């Protein structure tokens, strides 16, 4: 079984001032339609939607930064405006906090419902989105750091040391998931990210292929950093060859998370990759033959309404055990992704034998 959360509540945030904006209610409606459409909906199992608790976020954020966000829901919209204003790339209304508790929830309960048996696998159509949010402020759309806290969440109801895999294939690199668990080897993180040597958003060398992980975290977080090229279905299905899989295996996790953001879609106007829906596709399968198929996909970015809503519709597609669609694996790679899988192999094999 496939379990599937969607609610409508989360698209009551929404920019105030601009109607346009890229993290557009529509992105989470139009995904839900789409599983319909494909009739994907029908084959899952609907897991509701909840809040997240302020003990549940305090897996990972801080008093104070909890508390300034649930202050936003009291606030007129000049003080909005100028609350938003003093992070980096924010937006809020009276309804985000309402809202990002209930992304967080969402995959709490999915998470509970893949590691008590009640479904294998689960898709979590969800926003807010989680991965650039870190323990102490909000960043780049995302107001708490939904994968992190599921991990967390998971541990709660398992033990502490149960071995969580974040597998982040959003286009951006998840600054504050990588920092969350920068010293924890119980987590590991492996992010694929445009990085043009620091200059895509979030703009930081923290996401370059030699930030490894500190202390007893070391060779527990991967960062897999693009530079260069338009890169989509055959560098990403190599990254997966050469370093998600292997090393992912020799951790053999017990639950994987996937930070499923769509911005590196064929289409996507932030992005500028090309990732198909068939890519997501065989990405996904990959990721099914890890934890016994302990797999929960977490909406993150993704932009082109039409492209995300294929993709992650694929995506659960795979999760409910449909054949992967025919792949043309033989195209060769864009040069500079093999210069970057080169570097992360270099970095990354005094932790990993299956490397070496
Ligand atoms: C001079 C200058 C200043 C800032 C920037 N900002 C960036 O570099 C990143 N951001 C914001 C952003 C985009 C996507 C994500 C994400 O979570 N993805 O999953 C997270 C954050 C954008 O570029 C952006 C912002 C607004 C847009 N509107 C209203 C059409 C379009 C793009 C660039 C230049
Ligand atoms: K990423
Ligand atoms: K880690
Ligand atoms: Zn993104």
């Amino acid at each position: 079984i496939t379990g599937l959360v969607y609610d409508q509540r989360m698209m009551l945030h929404h920019n105030m001032w601009d109607s346009h904006h890229p993290e557009l209610p529509q992105r989470i409606s139009r995904i839900f339609s789409r599983h319909e459409e494909l009739r994907l909906l029908s084959r899952c199992h609907r897991i509701p939607a909840r809040l997240a608790t302020e003990e549940e976020l305090a897996l990972c954020h801080s008093s104070k930064h909890i508390s300034i966000i649930k202050s936003s829901e009291h606030m007129k919209p000049r003080d909005l405006n100028r609350l938003g204003d003093e992070y980096n790339s924010i937006f809020i209304s009276n309804e985000s906090y309402t809202c990002a508790l209930l992304a967080a929830g969402s995959c709490f309960n999915s998470a509970q419902a893949i590691l008590t048996g009640q479904v294998r696998n689960a898709v979590a159509i969800v926003r807010p989105p989680g991965h650039h949010a870190e323990k102490d402020t909000a960043c780049g759309f995302c107001f708490f750091n939904t994968a992190a806290l599921t991990a967390r969440y998971a541990q709660s109801i398992t033990r502490e040391s149960l071995r969580v895999l974040i597998v982040d294939w959003d286009v951006h690199h998840g600054n504050g998931t990588q920092h969350i668990f920068e010293e924890d080897d119980s987590v590991l993180y492996i992010s694929l990210h445009r990085y043009e040597d620091g200059a895509f958003f979030p703009n930081s060398e923290d996401a370059n292929y030699d930030k490894v992980g500190l202390g007893k975290g070391r060779g527990y977080n991967v960062n897999i950093p693009w530079n260069g090229g338009k890169m989509g279905d055959p560098e990403y299905m190599a990254a997966f060859h050469h370093l998600v899989m292997p090393i992912a295996r020799e951790f053999a996790p017990e639950l994987v998370l996937v930070s499923a953001g769509f911005d590196a879609a064929r289409g996507d106007p932030l992005g500028g990759f090309q990732v198909t829906p068939e890519g997501y596709a065989h990405l996904t399968h990959q990721l099914m033959s890890l934890a016994a198929g302990r797999v929960l996909i977490i909406l993150e970015g993704g932009y082109n309404l039409t492209s995300i809503s294929e993709s992650m519709s694929m995506c659960t597609s795979m999760l409910l055990g449909d054949s992967p669609p025919s792949l043309d694996h033989l195209t060769p790679l864009k040069t500079s992704a093999t210069v970057s899988i080169n570097n992360v192999l270099r970095a990354h094999a005094p932790f990993w034998s299956s490397l070496r």
